[PDB]
């Protein structure tokens, strides 16, 4: 799948994440996970902030009710479609999804 991450500085990643693959597993590959995983990916923890372009938010298998509580523990803004990494599965079909990353993820 296409995938491309926006980040703060505006510099943007593309990677090809394949399927059944999190974002949060093909960024550590193309050094992109540098944002400390708390929960290490165990979906435990709200490190794993980031944007995730609307338009693949109700098309990617909908967020757990484990993000929805870790979404509230964000150091940033959140969103009405904000999501996380470490819970989202890519597939060939969605191909083309954009990711944003902010500043502040904590
Ligand atoms: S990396 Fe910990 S909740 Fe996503």
């Amino acid at each position: 799948s296409k995938v491309v991450y926006v980040s703060h500085d505006g510099t943007r990643r593309e990677l090809d994440v394949a399927d059944g693959v999190s974002l949060m597993q093909a960024a550590v590959s193309n050094g992109i996970y540098d944002i400390v995983g708390d929960c290490g990916g165990s979906a435990s923890c709200a490190t794993c902030h980031v944007y995730v372009n609307e338009a693949f938010t109700d098309k990617v298998p909908a967020a757990n009710e484990r993000e929805i509580g870790m979404l509230e523990c964000v150091t940033a803004e959140l969103k009405p479609n904000s999501r996380l990494c470490c819970q989202i599965i890519m597939t060939p079909e969605l191909d083309g999804i954009v990711v944003d990353v902010p500043d502040r993820q904590w």
